[PDB]
């Protein structure tokens, strides 16, 4: 028997827009209605990968486009491995970024070329849902410690926001509001993912 | 002005089937006729990526399939900066496995899936030509030092060897019988290169 038990959501968002946050509270929330969860985030900067892609990101290093595109992507097949055991055990998994992050800000950040990008991470785990954290572009420049990596620029951050809509009208997103007060968008959270059926079901594949 | 000027040539072939010893030939016979050429291979195992897809080969580490894959292609994308510098300034490239090598073992060793493997690897510039040094699975377990990485079972090469044909019959594809004398193999691998006309022309890219 293999059926896929648990149930898998992904927060997507511009940067420094409370998808930690988030995250941690959907993650406790669930912790406290008796719901095993294991909580991931892309990218796991800890693997050999991740540690390029590190790299990168505070600009220690530089990569062509499609390289650390690529890169991206591993990283995230690395952890098919844990996800489906997880998801098999009726273990939910909260994950925070996933594709949606990949091929949004490559094309975006990157002028990438939208199918190019989603075609490496086709075939991995389908979410269940993605809550899709929506804040405009100088909205979170005055966060905590904006600014300290590659992307965390406003005029790049506007030329991303774009481009994630490119999933914007697709069933399982999930837009939410995230310039308002933390337990507001943690309620929208909860009220969502209430309707879920829970139910053993077959697992699902990007990109359908 | 940016018209490709050298010349981009790949050997492509089961393990130990004499592509180094080929490519060096071919490289020192350009020398001798006054060609600026420079000599790579694939992967290259040097780069932060590289390290990485050599313990893989090694078995000092196992990933997925995906993953390796992924991460072979990867190390493509970081030379193609080098490479279009090279051709355009006329510097003939001779390397030594190609994106051919990637489709090939991924697919027929790891049972992927042609299109998700091509995928990847497409955009990358197209060399002028590919010679494939055929030579039966069992031919070559006789050779230097058989065996001491990941893909170098007898049953594993017999499986990879008809993935091979998947470019065989492609006009680029130049197959050579390479159980015979070295200086055989070189003399048709010459004969060849010389039908070519040099002509600054434009790049062509995987997968046209
Ligand atoms: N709704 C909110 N209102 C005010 N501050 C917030 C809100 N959400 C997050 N923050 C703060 O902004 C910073 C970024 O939050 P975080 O969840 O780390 O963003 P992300 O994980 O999307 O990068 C943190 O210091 C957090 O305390
Ligand atoms: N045509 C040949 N006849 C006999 N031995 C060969 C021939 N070609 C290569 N070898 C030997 O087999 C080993 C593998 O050759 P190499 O060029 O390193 O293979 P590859 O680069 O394709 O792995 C080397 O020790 C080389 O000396
Ligand atoms: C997962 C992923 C993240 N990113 C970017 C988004 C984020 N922008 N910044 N800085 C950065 C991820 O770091 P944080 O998730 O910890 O914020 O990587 C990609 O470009 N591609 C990806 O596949
Ligand atoms: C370049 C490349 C090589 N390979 C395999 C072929 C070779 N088989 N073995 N062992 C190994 C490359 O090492 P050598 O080219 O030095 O022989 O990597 C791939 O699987 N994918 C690739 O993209």
């Amino acid at each position: 028997d293999d059926k896929k038990k648990g149930k898998f959501i992904v927060f997507e968002g511009l940067d420094r827009s409370g998808k930690s946050t988030q995250s941690k509270l959907l993650v406790e929330y669930l912790k406290n209605n008796n719901v095993e969860v294991k909580h991931l985030y892309f990218p796991n900067r800890e693997t050999g990968i991740g540690q390029i892609i590190s790299k990168y990101l505070k600009m220690e290093n530089s990569m062509s486009n499609e390289t650390i595109h690529l890169l991206f992507s591993a990283n995230r097949w690395e952890h098919m491995n844990e996800i489906k055991s997880l998801l098999l055990k009726g273990i939910w998994v909260v994950c925070d970024r996933y594709a949606y992050s990949g091929v949004a800000y490559s094309s975006g950040a990157l002028n990438l070329n939208k199918t190019w990008c989603m075609n490496p991470d086709q075939g991995l785990i389908k979410p269940d849902v993605v809550f899709y954290l929506n804040v405009p572009p100088n909205y979170a420049q005055n966060r905590s410690d904006y600014g300290e990596e590659i992307y965390e620029k406003v005029e790049t951050q506007k030329k991303i926001y774009e481009t994630y809509k490119h999933f914007a009208h697709e069933d399982y997103w999930i837009n939410i509001d995230a310039t308002r007060k933390i337990e507001d968008i943690h309620n929208d959270i909860v009220k969502e993912v209430t309707k879920i059926k829970v139910e053993p079901e077959e697992f699902n594949f990007l990109w359908s």
